[PDB]
């Protein structure tokens, strides 16, 4: 019922304070199918601000205070009633203590305070797994949430090209990013980088690369070339480059979009600027998603879903998620009878979709 934790067995690939980064892990020996799972939360990209996230985050920088076990929650769940989906795969969740949206390849030393290592931790992760079973895998689906959400887009044709190099070529690299596709559009109202809630999302992965070694897929580093690489980390950039298949799930009004936006939706009133705004944001997801053949937009103001216990609620135009990731599977066996995979909302102000969540 629960995943198990792993302690990666390379202790070299470590967290940002040097322990030991791993994975939790729940075998279905079953199944030919792997879930591999990026957790997200925020990021650091200076030593001030990662200074700050290791006295009262710390559990996203370090594995020393990890629980044992976790329970496997949404996609991750086993139960069929909570996962409709893929309830029988072997599921694999990778804890978030790299604080550099997966990107990062730069080791502890002498000169540098904490170690940004999320991408080895992935492709680390991937190995110790192949003596696991994930060798005679048929599918490996890397998922994760708003900054693995992002994570997946970074790492996923690096998976699938690890795997060809290491000689495993039936395994079938797919990538499902949650709540991870932003655009680096201006803010409502300015706000001086300095933070994260007081920062925007262009100007923070700008200086996030330079701080944590981050690596972006190569097609799409080879198009913004040196010093652009922070292009590569909002999603409508870099999935047009990406080879191994990707569903995307983005919320047209996510709220850690409106965050880094200085949006915040209270309960006030909702002036005409402001109005203009909200719509025009949700008008731009919605065409950066147009040739994303398989996508979940609902209009709604939220953040994640996947691994939500409710998240087979939401329906765009009557399809939940979990039916529109297996109307996916089936077409990676051309449109199918009564199972579309590309659900967008095209209503314009948050909760317009009637099964948005409300609490
Ligand atoms: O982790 C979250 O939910 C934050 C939301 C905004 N962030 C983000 C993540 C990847 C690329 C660009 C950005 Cl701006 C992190
Ligand atoms: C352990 O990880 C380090 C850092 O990525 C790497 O240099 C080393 O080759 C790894 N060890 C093995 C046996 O793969």
């Amino acid at each position: 019922e629960d995943l198990r934790l792993h302690l990666l067995l390379n202790t070299s690939v470590t967290c940002n304070d040097g322990s030991p980064a791993g994975y939790y892990l729940k075998e279905s020996r079953g199944s030919r199918r792997w879930l591999l799972f990026l957790e997200g939360g925020w990021y650091c990209f200076n030593r001030e601000n990662c200074d700050s996230r290791y006295d009262t985050m710390r559990r996203l920088m370090s594995s020393r205070d990890w629980p044992r076990t976790r329970t496997g929650t949404g996609i991750l769940s086993s139960q069929p009633e909570e996962n409709p989906y893929w309830w029988n795969a072997n599921m694999v969740f990778i804890p978030y203590c790299s604080s550099d949206v997966w990107s990062g390849a730069s080791s502890k030393s002498e000169k540098n305070e904490y170690a940004f290592m999320g991408a080895l931790i992935i492709q680390e992760v991937v190995r110790e797994l192949l003596g696991r079973g994930l060798s005679g895998a048929k599918v490996l689906l890397l998922a994760g949430s708003s900054a693995g959400g992002t994570g997946v887009l970074l790492n996923v044709d690096r998976v699938a090209e690890q795997l060809e190099k290491l000689g495993y070529p039936a395994i079938q690299v797919r990538g499902l990013a949650d709540s991870g596709w932003f655009l680096d559009n201006k803010q409502y109202r300015h706000t001086d980088c300095v933070d994260t809630i007081t920062c925007a999302p262009t100007e923070a992965i700008r200086r996030g690369i330079r701080y944590w070694n981050g690596v972006v897929p190569e097609r799409c580093r080879r198009q913004f070339q040196e010093g652009e690489e922070w292009n590569c980390f909002f999603g409508y950039k870099v999935y047009p480059t990406l080879r191994s298949p990707v569903f995307v799930v983005q919320w047209l009004f996510d709220e850690a979009q409106l965050t880094v936006d200085n949006v915040h939706l209270t309960g006030q009133p909702v002036q005409e600027g402001l109005r203009l705004y909200i719509q025009n944001l949700g008008r731009e997801l919605r065409h950066t998603l147009k040739d994303v053949p398989a996508s979940f937009a609902p209009a709604c103001l939220s953040h994640e879903i996947i691994i939500r216990s409710h998240w087979t609620d939401v329906q765009v135009k009557g399809t939940s998620l979990p039916r529109a990731l297996h109307c996916w599977d089936r077409s990676l066996h051309t449109p199918l009878k009564g199972c579309p995979v590309h659900l967008v909302d095209s209503c314009p102000w948050p909760h317009c979709n009637p099964s948005c969540p409300t609490g």
